[PDB]
This record gives structure tokens, C-alpha cells and sequence, in this order.
């Protein structure tokens, strides 16, 4: 809508208070005019029609329980935008400040969130498996990262290319979580998954096998479930990414860690320069090796560690 940029205040899904950029014209809308062509957050009203209604509020205070998923979807979209801009000099998901749209209260007790090719969509969860999924900064950045992928490599959401797609979203979701310095870790969805159980998450990057995901290519899922194991075989790449950043030994292969900033640079370059819609794990290795070479030189520690990380997960 047309109006004036304002700043409201509310509480997120975790009960945390934060300021949010809004727009005033009769109502205060969840519309942040400060980032690119804007960040817009919508109410899906428990339906599956999209986007729903642009979120409108009478007083610019967002403290109702119903407000919470909207506050977080809106806020964390902004943080993710800031990450890509400040860290990778990327202006929104298309690199041209495209408007970012999110819908919350999607369906009834919906235990998921997604990027649908046009916007982000967040369920509220059933209150057992999940609380509203926008409450997770890694979740929001994971979903927004699918948009980045859509506009760059275009990785097909199937088999090895789909597993890389997923891993890319987990990697950058985690890097955004560290960027925000908001209880960061190498797990996915810990802030919104199973409110009855502390310490668990949907996926682990540091140890994918913790939750049954493969941490070596020989252990890859070969069947047809989950689009050919896109959230399963992502474990192999997530493990590689973890090792590149943090180092460690894994299946008797030693990896010297080069840190999060360099992991980000190498995978961002891979994604934007070398990966294609049908890239497989072997091609990701080559893309990451080439990227590290462009950035740090072919005899660098950075290149050596990429090779060792991929060696460790059995990807040649
Ligand atoms: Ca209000
Ligand atoms: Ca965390
Ligand atoms: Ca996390
Ligand atoms: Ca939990
Ligand atoms: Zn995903």
C-alpha cells in the first residue's frame, strides 16, 4: 500500500520483544519500506488461499498471540535480507531488491513452511510437533534461501540436485542464525520443533546421523520418498559444510576448519557462479573447489579443506 514508513513493536513466537518496520495509512500494515522494494507480511486466516490479506493492525503494537507468527515472519525476513546485502552484497532474492512476501496462519495445525516460487508460507504447527514455524530464524532464512536458489542455480527439487537445494537452505539458514547472534547452532528448527522436548531439532548439520540422516555418500538414501531423499541426503552436504567451517575428523578423514565467513563465501560463489539445475554431489564438490580457488588460490588452505571435507563424506 501507499503510506508513510513507521515503526511498531510486538512479541514474537518465543515471547521476545522486537521493533518492526510498518506502513501507516488508516491501519498500520506489516510493510517494511526500508528494505529493497519492501517486505510484506500477510494473514492466511487458517486457509490455504494465498497470499491472504496484507497484515493490518489498529495501533502498531503486535502483542496478541495471533500476531506472534506475523511479527517473526516479518522481522526474520528483514534480518535475512540484511544478511544477504551486508555479507554477500545481494539485494533481496533476485539481486534486484524484489519484494519479499510471507503468509502466516497458513491452514490449520500445519506442520511445515515453504517457499512456493512466489512467497514464503508458514504453518502454525499442531502445538505438539511444531509451534508457528516463523518463530525459527533458521526456518525463515532456509525458506528465503530457496528463493535465492530459484534465481541463481535453479537446482531441481529432486534427487541429488534437490538434496543440494535443501543443504544450501540449511547452510544459509544457519549462517543467518549466526549473523543475528541469536543462540546460534548447527541444528535446524530447534526454536520451533517439539515444544514438549528440549534439546532436539529437525536436522543436525554437525551430526546428521543424530536424527537418522546420512553423513556419508555410501549411506545415501536411494529410494523415491521425499523427492528422492532431498531432506535426507542433504545430511551429506550439511556435514561437508559443517566440516569446512568448523573442521574435525569424520570417517578417519581430517579437516582443518576455515570458519563460517569463508564457508559462506565459498558456497555463495558456488551457488551463484557454478551450480546448475541438474548439478549432482560430485559437481557441487567441483563447484566448491573452483569457488575456493577463485577466492583464495589453488594451493590455499581453503581449497585443501573443501577437498578434505568432501573426502570425509565420500563425495569425489
Ligand atoms: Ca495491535
Ligand atoms: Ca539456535
Ligand atoms: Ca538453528
Ligand atoms: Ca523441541
Ligand atoms: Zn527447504
Amino acid at each position: 500500500i501507499t503510506g508513510t514508513s513507521t515503526v511498531g513493536v510486538g512479541r514474537g513466537v518465543l515471547g521476545d520483544q522486537k521493533n518492526i518496520n510498518t506502513t501507516y495509512s488508516t491501519y498500520y500494515y506489516l510493510q517494511d519500506n526500508t528494505r529493497g522494494n519492501g517486505i510484506f507480511t500477510y494473514d492466511a486466516k487458517y486457509r490455504t488461499t494465498l497470499p491472504g490479506s496484507l497484515w493490518a493492525d489498529a495501533d502498531n503494537q503486535f502483542f496478541a498471540s495471533y500476531d506472534a507468527p506475523a511479527v517473526d515472519a516479518h522481522y526474520y525476513a528483514g534480518v535475512t535480507y540484511d544478511y544477504y546485502k551486508n555479507v554477500h552484497n545481494r539485494l533481496s532474492y533476485d539481486g534486484n531488491n524484489a519484494a519479499i512476501r510471507s503468509s502466516v496462519h497458513y491452514s490449520q495445525g500445519y506442520n511445515n513452511a515453504f517457499w512456493n516460487g512466489s512467497q514464503m508460507v508458514y504453518g502454525d504447527g499442531d502445538g505438539q510437533t511444531f509451534i508457528p514455524l516463523s518463530g525459527g530464524i533458521d526456518v525463515v532464512a532456509h525458506e528465503l534461501t530457496h528463493a535465492v536458489t530459484d534465481y541463481t542455480a535453479g537446482l531441481i527439487y529432486q534427487n541429488e540436485s534437490g538434496a543440494i537445494n535443501e543443504a544450501i537452505s540449511d547452510i544459509f539458514g544457519t549462517l543467518v542464525e549466526f549473523y543475528a547472534n541469536k543462540n546460534p547452532d548447527w541444528e535446524i528448527g530447534e526454536d520451533v520443533y517439539t515444544p514438549g522436548i528440549s534439546g532436539d531439532s529437525l536436522r543436525s548439520m554437525s551430526d546428521p546421523a543424530k536424527y537418522g540422516d546420512p553423513d556419508h555418500y555410501s549411506k545415501r538414501y536411494t529410494g523415491t520418498q521425499d523427492n528422492g531423499g532431498v531432506h535426507i541426503n542433504s545430511g551429506i552436504i550439511n556435514k561437508a559444510a559443517y566440516l569446512i567451517s568448523q573442521g574435525g575428523t569424520h570417517y578417519g578423514v581430517s579437516v582443518v576448519g576455515i570458519g563460517r565467513d569463508k564457508l559462506g563465501k565459498i558456497f555463495y560463489r558456488a551457488l551463484t557462479q557454478y551450480l546448475t539445475p541438474t548439478s549432482n554431489f560430485s559437481q557441487l564438490r567441483a563447484a566448491a573447489v573452483q569457488s575456493a580457488t577463485d577466492l583464495y588460490g589453488s594451493t590455499s588452505q581453503e581449497v585443501a579443506s573443501v577437498k578434505q571435507a568432501f573426502d570425509a563424506v565420500g563425495v569425489k
